[PDB]
Order: structure tokens, then C-alpha cells, then sequence
């Protein structure tokens, strides 16, 4: 549990109005002890994406476990994903690109993971009812699940650019209408 | 016009591979083949410079919209047409875009963010006006109401824009766009 104490604190100093230093006496322990998780600053962030892309997909998983009709499931993981960035305004800020590491390119690079499992998942989930469902879509499975990840991004885009005031899940029950029209 | 060499030299540092590191007064100021204090005098801030910047995106966007609105009469063509003009833009302008999808220097001065805000705010307004219409025009409306919908369709510019500066600009908002038309006008038609 070791790793996660380490990037929960970094994440919770994030959501508060960094240092590889600070973050050490936050937590409670050496420089060194800090360093030998992560060597590095870049590699802290890297630490953190990937442990924010494991929370997410975890919950998502259990979406799948506990969900059987493929259309609620994109939903429940849509409003998943806005209402984590709308809990979390520190983490969506680096996610969308508002912060300065996303200048590091193995961070940037990280980060595009983190989407493309994203978008991955919605991907099985509309193959599953094409295939299973028999649903036919107006357009390639791919082309939907990039507009469904794109209102996601804008959504967590225009929430950082508004200084957190415009909040991602404002109007989703009506996003949700017209997108669902041609997943229905 | 040293005016526009400063504004014209600046987005040529932000299109070039200099994507990766933050842009300097010296460094432009080579760029545009004089001082670095010389510079400082038509512009008290590299700030005041992406302001600038931003004006002109501003005024090239809402010509364009303003040109779609004469030459196309049928509310759908011409919500394609923003829609396609917003992310050809984006693809023909990367280091613009980089502004645009938000970076550190640029959201943390306020007066950089609220103006990229109002750049925003005349998109959406547009969007607004177009969709608007469509009840005088063919006495129906859209399965939203209007000012959802505009921001809905500005949001999905807006996050195909992110996935284009995230990609390092591998993802072309324009690849597929026909098939995406195609979707979008059936959730809207």
C-alpha cells in the first residue's frame, strides 16, 4: 500500500489551492524513501496518471459486472468520468492539459494511455451491442465511441478554462438524449 | 507593422517544434530579427502578445462563420460547415491550438484565460444564432433546447481539439469528419 499513500497524498495537495520534498514530510518520510518509488518529479506524475487510469478502470469493471444493457452502460460510464473530473478539479487541470508537466512528453504520452483505455472501453461496449444486440449504427463503432470520449474531454476542457465554473455534468441528461438516439 | 511581425513571428515559435518548451522574448526577438527591449516597445508583455494572438483568431473565425451564414441558408450545412471550419482550423494552426486547448502559461495570467473564454463565448453565441433559426426557418426546433445544444457542439470541437494537442497532433480532427457528419446529423437532424 506503500506506492499508493505516496500518490493519495500527492493527489489530495493537488485538490488544495509541488515538490518531491513537500510531498515527503506530507506523507511522513525521507527524500530517499520518496525517490526510490519514484526517482523523479516526471516520474511522480507518471505514478499518478497511471494510479488515477487503475482507479477508474477498476470501477468501470465493476459498471460491466453490475450493468448487462450496453446502452446504461456507456452512460454510467460517462457520468463516471464527469463526475470524478467534476470531484477532482486538481487532477482534471493536469488531464486536460492546463498544467505545466504536460509539457513532459512521457507524461503527455502517459496521459494519452489513460484516454485511449478509456476510449477502448467504449469501444467494447458498442462492439458488444452491435455483435450481441444486433444493433446496426449509423457510422463505424469507432467514429461514436471518439464522439463520446470527445464530449467527455470538452466537458473537462471548458470546466478548466472556466476557472471550475462551468461543471462537466451540467446538461448530461440532455447530451445523453441526443447522443443515445443513434446507440439506441 | 512591427505589430504584426511580433504576432506573426510568435505563432511561427509556437508552430515549430518549440511545442515542447516555453517561448522567450530573446528567442522571438531573434526571430523577428531585433532586440529584446525593442520588443518590449510594442508590446509591455509577452502576455499582451498571445492577447493579441487570440484577437486574430477571434476575427478569422467570426469572418468565416459570418461567410457561412450568407452562402448557406439550410441549418444543418450550416452547422456542418462551423464544425468542419473549427477543426480545419485547428489542424492548419497546431501551436494556435495548443493556446486554445489550454496551457499553464496561458490559463494562469486571468486576463490571457478570460479572453480565450470570450473567444469561446463568440463561437458558442454563433452556434446559438444558427441553430436558433432552424424555428422561423423550417417551424421546427431540435430534440434539446438551443442553448444546450450549442454548447454541446462546442464541446465535442473542444474535445477533439484536446485529443489533437494530446496526441502531439497524430489525431487529425478532420480525418474522418464525413463519417462523423454523417452520426451527427442524425442525432440532430
Amino acid at each position: 500500500n506503500r506506492r499508493e499513500e505516496i500518490l493519495q497524498a500527492l493527489a489530495e495537495m493537488l485538490e488544495s489551492n509541488i515538490t518531491t520534498a513537500k510531498l515527503a514530510k506530507q506523507v511522513g518520510v525521507s527524500e530517499a524513501a520518496l525517490y526510490r518509488h519514484f526517482p523523479s518529479k516526471t516520474r511522480m506524475f507518471e505514478g499518478l496518471i497511471e494510479f488515477i487510469e487503475e482507479s477508474l478502470m477498476s470501477r468501470i469493471n465493476r459498471i460491466f459486472d453490475e450493468e448487462k444493457d450496453t446502452l446504461n452502460r456507456i452512460r454510467l460510464v460517462m457520468q463516471l468520468l464527469l463526475a470524478f473530473a467534476e470531484r477532482n478539479p486538481g487532477l482534471t487541470r493536469i488531464l486536460s492539459g492546463h498544467a505545466l508537466m504536460f509539457e513532459n512528453e512521457r507524461l503527455r504520452d502517459r496521459i494519452n494511455q489513460l484516454f485511449e483505455r478509456i476510449e477502448t472501453s467504449l469501444r467494447q461496449i458498442l462492439r458488444e451491442r452491435k455483435l450481441r444486440e444486433g444493433k446496426s449504427f449509423p457510422v463505424d463503432e469507432n467514429i461514436l465511441a471518439a464522439q463520446l470520449l470527445g464530449q467527455v474531454e470538452g466537458s473537462l476542457n471548458r470546466f478548466v478554462r472556466s476557472d471550475f465554473k462551468y461543471l462537466p455534468t451540467a446538461n448530461f441528461d440532455e447530451y445523453w438524449a441526443l447522443l443515445s438516439a443513434q446507440i439506441k
